[PDB]
């Protein structure tokens, strides 16, 4: 049996001064099955006219029973549950056992998130608080940088790291993966070379796990070494260390370390996960050796390597009414002061008589200095049965009002909502800026079509997401 | 209830002393009573565009007994030329064949829109499963070698004579704008109404009109079915047409048809005189260079022929062949296409012949296939012979198949040479497989200068 999944999206901005532009993005997915040898592809097509496609992921894979594994042939990537995530091109014989992103928009905003360099997800976005879900990242292993372009007060950039659970293995069950090929990258500023990469875990008695891994190159060598076990009660706590002999692209010998703790905590829902890695001034990461040195938004630099890594990811259930989610993330550097920060709070209120949902974005990068604090307030009452909307949006130095209804035709797969109000704040003068959506979701084939104008700005998109 | 789809795709990269992907899809959506039929077809080349042909939603309106299509679709072409169009129609409830040289990837496209595309191995090769968008107006099919070589012939679709019952009563009326599909046409509006009648005795007549800003046209006819002679359809045209220009001619075109009778047999024969012009004539601008075209030579005599004979269990024979004259002008368009084939597990035989000839063209293109395989844990040691106008081509090992039933493979290689220029060494490896309909065939071709890599993937998804 064959599969497909696409993501389409195209919107036509339409301004003065000479601003207008058109562009199209296709996140398509193919699955093929010619007996027991499954074949996936994953190519994105993206277009911006002022046209090119971009392979991520081509493998051909045969599962192995006797040995509880599967080999796969062809364009794939790692798992980075041990190592950092890195796609590969040749041969991957792994045992065959066995993320959301949020943000607030300013007005009509083009989602863009990138995976190594990969273009995994496009979509627009509606001013206020969002969420996605259903993107599936193809190399889902490393960092998803995630950017949404304004149009006109253009940016606001933030990466969200890998979000990783403590390693844990049942009494018995050996999980491992042993691969050997070529590092892809796909980005144009990496070079691609040779490496055989070897990771085991293994399940000890009293709920402990022993892992470890060896990635071996031409110009980088590894080990690691980790003790992981599971409590229940207070949940799991996984410690690994990490050697490093890594030769930079100005063959420059470094000795490098890494030490790294994950804690966990049980699961309505109640997901709780604190994650710190510290690394030395002299380590680096298999991708940092493959590098022309310097290249340049999204600028390298070899000389500032990553130095603590923070990441924070909670989530509180205060009954069945209120659900409560804090994200956060921080990074730091050696030799510069200048961070990476990435923090995301949502509290929502749902039930029968109104739905109140206040959220939180903090934002900040390095080479930037700047912070953006975005605070996002909607209120929806329920009343042919309408719904009253009141969305209110504060950033940094500038504010946004609307307040009016939307709900859902056809019993309940069509959706429309038609907003107004002003925006405006600090850049710019005090305009007013409405928009108009209408999205219709069967089963699993949804479309959605909207129009967007302001004080100079017009938008029409449109989005067509069908899965088979 | 359902949404069916059938898609065609085909990949082919080169790599000489560039890639290529083409996709053909038939989408449907079916809820209620609406049916929402698409037709798209994206092309591919690194040396990227979209290009959509049919888009409509139509209803079946049953106390009237009719059909309400809305957006963009054709109109049937069987008393005017059928045309695309986008607007609205209340309508009452071809396989190709050729000869190849090398590898070469096969262009079928009708109306400007692009609609087949497909690599072939050399030798006759056979579509059979080619779904036609717009399906009405005449073919054009182009084949592209592995050298920079093209073959345009322009095969037309097969004109059947019109049958109806006895308490039958057929008609369509459209009204909209003119698709053109293809450039250097222009877009005016009309309106387009067609009604049949069948009566007893197997006679059925049957009329229509053509009203627009610059062309009016109005048409009627008589057909009879004769059973052990078969059918039999004469009708007659008048059309007042202004050209691009502001100069206005008017003519008549007569129309007969013939069919007979797997022996199916056809003969149409259209003859027009000096000042009958077609709708899709008027929407041109002149003439132009890149498919030349020139309204002050139109098109006066067309004689299309379409005939199978069955002369046993062993032997088939089929020709198929057009004939187009121009008012004013000595030269003719010809298209001619011939083959025979015999096969009883012992020995298989099959010739095939290929004449083609364009009016801007002097030269004709004369080609002769001969392709002989010999049977025999089953094997099939093959042979073929490429022969034209002044080139040769030999190559020949075997074919057969593993697996059994669905999964067939090829592999041959010979000396090619020809004669403009010299002689090369060539080689072709093929795997193809249908099992389920939903297949994929690879094929992997290698010679003294260019080197090929193909895979094509047909299927057809319901539910």
């Amino acid at each position: 049996a064959g599969l497909l999944n696409y993501n389409f999206s195209g919107n036509s901005v339409q301004n003065r001064i000479g601003g207008n532009s058109h562009y199209a993005y296709l996140n398509l997915q193919s699955g093929l099955n010619i007996g027991a040898w499954r074949l996936r592809d994953n190519t994105t097509w993206s277009y911006n006219s002022s046209n090119k496609w971009q392979h991520i992921n081509t493998w051909l894979e045969r599962d192995i029973i006797p040995l509880r594994s599967r080999l796969t042939l062809g364009d794939g990537y790692t798992q980075g549950d041990i190592f950092d995530g890195i796609n590969f091109r040749g041969a991957q014989l792994a045992s065959d056992d066995n993320p959301v992103i949020h943000g607030i928009a300013r007005g009509t905003a083009q989602v863009t998130i990138k995976q190594n360099g990969y273009d995994i997800y496009n979509s627009t976005v509606p001013p206020g608080p969002f969420t996605i879900n259903d993107i599936y990242a193809a190399g889902n292993s490393g960092d998803l940088q995630v950017t949404i372009k304004e149009a006109d007060g253009s940016t606001q950039i933030f990466t969200v790291p890998y979000s990783s659970v403590p390693l844990l293995q049942r009494e018995g069950h050996t999980r491992y993966s042993i691969t050997a090929g070529e590092y892809r990258s796909g980005n144009a500023q990496q070079e691609k070379p040779r490496f055989f990469q070897s990771t085991l875990l293994h399940g000890l008695p009293a709920g402990w796990t022993i892992y470890g891994g060896t990635q071996l190159a031409d110009r980088y060598r590894a080990f690691n070494f980790g003790i992981g076990k599971n409590m229940g009660a207070l949940g799991a706590l996984s410690v690994d260390m990490t050697q490093a002999n890594s030769t930079l692209p100005d063959d420059s010998q470094h000795d490098g370390q890494s030490v790294r703790f994950l804690y966990n905590k049980s699961l309505g829902t109640n997901i709780q996960l604190v994650g710190y890695r510290y690394s030395t001034s002299g380590y680096f990461n298999f991708a940092d050796t493959t590098y022309s040195r310097m290249n340049g938004t999204d600028y390298y630099n070899l000389a500032y390597n990553k130095r603590g890594k923070l990441q924070l990811t909670v989530t509180q259930q205060l009954g069945r009414t209120s659900t409560l989610y804090l994200s956060g993330s921080h990074q730091t550097y050696w030799g510069t002061s200048n961070v990476d920060e990435q923090f995301q709070a949502g509290l929502n209120t749902a039930f029968e008589d109104i739905n109140w949902t206040l959220s939180y974005s903090l934002t900040k990068n390095a080479w930037q200095k700047g912070r953006d604090q975005m605070l996002a307030l909607n209120v929806n009452i329920p009343f042919a049965s309408a719904s009253y909307s009141m969305s209110h949006d504060l950033n940094g130095r500038m504010t946004n009002l609307a307040g009016v209804y939307g709900t859902l035709l056809e019993d309940n797969n069509l959706s429309y909502s038609v907003q107004t109000g002003y925006a405006g704040g600090g850049d710019g003068n005090s305009g007013s800026t409405g928009y108009a959506t209408l999205n219709y979701r069967g089963g699993y084939g949804n479309a959605n079509i909207g129009y967007s104008h302001s004080d100079d700005i017009k938008q029409l998109y449109y989005g067509v997401s069908g899965g088979v």
